[PDB]
């Protein structure tokens, strides 16, 4: 499924997400939208370590979620990468809130350093009722 942009900033809201670990939900559209588009089935292989991000916020399977196929791979949130590839976000957002519990908080996402540290990120939620 691919959000639309307000549509995600209340589905976010709804799930918790809202200033999760001191993040902005503003924070949290950027990522998205830079990592993926919103598009929940959005995937990439990174041929240079046999690991592939999945879904809406293009989480790694070297660490977060098991595929299988990963070399070494980790499953810190517990979950089958399949789970981050449903309409339905909400395993997705509890395995961001994962990520965001460790030490790099929202940094842990390269793509957020890159285009939404230090960014005037307000227009990701304007107009959404948020």
């Amino acid at each position: 499924k691919v959000f639309e942009r307000c549509e995600l900033a209340r589905t976010l809201k709804r799930l918790g997400m809202d200033g999760y670990r001191g993040i902005s939900l503003a924070n949290w559209m950027c990522l998205a939208k830079w990592e993926s588009g919103y598009n929940t089935r959005a995937t990439n292989y990174n041929a240079g370590d046999r690991s592939t991000d999945y879904g809406i916020f293009q989480i790694n399977s070297r660490y977060w979620c098991n595929d299988g196929k990963t070399p070494g791979a980790l499953n810190a949130c517990h979950l089958s990468c399949s789970a981050l590839l449903q309409d339905n976000i909400a395993d997705a957002v509890a395995c961001a809130k994962r990520v965001v519990r460790d030490p790099q908080g929202i940094r842990a996402w390269v793509a957020w350093r890159n285009r939404c540290q230090n960014r005037d990120v307000r227009q990701y939620v304007q107009g959404c009722g948020v």
